[PDB]
């Protein structure tokens, strides 16, 4: 078996990976090695299998001695510590979470369902860096994988409604603590029949511009609100978020020639799911039905939601995927604009198929 | 003095008009007669120094009497009383809130920051019914208004983050009550420092999915959540909000050509305002600084915010936005697809120019 160590399996995504793990009986199939900064000489997880302790993360005899690493540690980890294990001449596979080394041109960014044939043409061509892509991306193409792999896409306009897990745990925690704000506040006016709507909306409003609500790591209030930039500014006018949609999407695909993907980024009150809307233009005239076809076709993921009221607001939306592996797909039909114009509704956790569910499928490519 | 009959000002949106009408000194040209539809006979609310008693809503002579009649008591009533009070011989000018007589023949939409040219044209040719335009839209015209009196629009896609307050008070009271159970089924551990970020997650992604949130009003939960679908279902795969948006643009702008606006409605966890996500294709490639000078050019409240991070941030928000008469417009700049794609991201409060403003504006044109 192979000797796989595992980086920041206690943060946040890397959790959801090792939750994974143990529900798909992963660590079975390899010699697991955990590593540590804060707990190193301590015992290591009981779910792993192992009786061994945890080793330095900055050990890089302990890392070298290893067939693979998956990392969920963060850039600054990998910034520091992939360069000096290539520099030593390790040979062995990185699978990272990281964004740090997606556009590297020796490493491919992986969503197996969508990209296994430019994975299998990498490993044969001596790739050895496996990097997960951007949620936003990795869920765009979970969904609509279909229409990209039948290169029935021409370009994609996207208006997104992202959850907080994108930024972080803490910002998870600020989110609801300020519905709790908001709540608290209004709390005995909600419990009164007869109160004035007008009224308790203007006390929630005027906590949220009050500069009582915690807004350390958004910057602004999220709850009963949203953000319309994501990450860093960009000279072009797009915010980073905005420009990995075309970046990435055309990376992963490995496509012959550039598909336009752009729009908007907006970070919204949800806790892990995002939401996309889009706008396709697709290279032909093809049937709503037989879009259906093909999306629900391409994997089992991309669940096809009838374009119906009620299955839809039951089946696609955040309340309905938070946790799960799904990745749905409704309100398709075609848009006033003409009948090559398509429109999509798609609904995704960031956790899973976003973050940590391509690292363990790689993984288990190569156990 | 006109005399000017009001129905369902004690409603939210009523009480808005109200609000704005007492703000303007409204009452003071006119000789206002409130009605009930369920508490005639009780005291009518002293506005502009006056005093009486609640009429009968459904009284044909009482309404015959008057000069003018606003109503925001919605479709149901309008279906009801106004074809019965033409029929009866009444020729004074009724202005709407409901969605009921916006396509017919002889009603105008009313926006006339947008469209005076239009009102103006149906006064002089015996217009007398002028109703008020769906909050989608009439945000979206008061936001992006120069590029469509600049005919510089082939087509539009929108996706919108739609406030509560469209749906009702009540469904306002549901979001916020909702927020109180995801943020007291973990407040112990969002105070302690050192509770795990999954296991609260976990917590409140299975309550959202108990059953336990009450929602009878949205059908599904919301804190947390969005709801893909507004309204009814029609044939052509749209929601009744969707379609609105072509429908009511052209005929608001009462354009010589059809100018196709397609979309998705997408409810949001906010309370009151409306957020569009845009992709605009226009008719020639106009540079970025010129788009921004023609949108502000248009009208006063269509301000337009910096494509920039921290004050996009700030202004460009629910959070901003709420109980002002502000239609902020940003995040301006060309798409990867071409020089003829614009994207652009709207706020906009759905009571006020969404609902009772226009109102406001032509009873005072009237009075
Ligand atoms: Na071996
Ligand atoms: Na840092
Ligand atoms: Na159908
Ligand atoms: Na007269
Ligand atoms: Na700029």
């Amino acid at each position: 078996m192979q000797n796989v160590g595992f980086i920041g399996w206690r943060g946040m995504v890397g959790s959801v990976l090792m939750q994974r793990m143990v529900e798909e009986r992963d660590f079975d199939a390899i010699r697991p090695v955990f590593f540590s900064t804060s707990q190193l000489g301590q015992a290591a997880p009981s779910f792993g299998g192992t009786t061994g302790t945890l080793q330095d993360a900055f050990d890089l005899e302990a890392l070298k001695a290893l067939d693979i690493i998956v990392t969920c540690q963060g850039g600054d980890y990998t910034n520091e510590i992939y360069p000096k294990l290539r520099e030593s001449g390790w040979q062995g596979y990185w699978i990272d979470a990281a964004s740090s080394l997606r556009m590297k041109d020796d490493a491919i960014i992986i969503l197996d369902p969508v990209n296994q044939d430019v994975i299998t043409d990498g490993l044969n061509n001596g790739i050895r860096t496996f990097v997960g892509g951007n949620c936003t991306v990795s869920l765009m193409l979970m969904s609509l994988g279909g229409l990209f792999a039948n290169d029935l896409v021409d370009w994609v306009s996207v208006a997104t409604y992202q959850a907080a897990s994108g930024g972080g745990a803490r910002h998870m925690r600020e989110l609801l603590t300020q519905m709790g704000h908001l709540y608290g506040h209004v709390a005995d006016e909600l419990a009164t029949p007869s109160s004035a709507i007008l009224d308790i909306e203007r006390k929630v409003t005027t906590l949220t511009r009050s500069g009582e609500l915690p807004v350390d790591n958004f910057g602004v209030p999220l709850a009963g609100s949203l953000i319309p930039w994501i990450d860093k500014q960009l000279d072009n006018g797009q915010s980073r978020e905005e420009w990995k949609g075309q970046a990435e999407t055309n990376k992963i695909l490995n496509t012959s020639s550039v598909i336009p993907v752009d729009g908007l980024c907006v970070r919204v009150g949800a806790l892990r799911c995002h939401s996309q809307a889009f706008t396709i233009k697709l290279k032909k005239d093809v049937s709503i039905p037989t879009v259906e076809e093909l999306l629900a076709a391409h994997n089992p993921w991309a669940k096809v939601v009838p374009n119906d009221r009620e299955i839809t607001m039951r089946e696609l939306t955040p309340a309905a995927v938070t946790g799960t592996l799904t990745t749905p797909v409704g309100r398709l039909r075609k848009l006033n604009m003409g009948p090559e114009f398509l429109s999509a509704f798609t609904v995704g956790d960031q956790l899973l198929w976003g973050a940590a569910e391509p690292l363990r499928r790689m993984l288990r490519q190569l156990a």
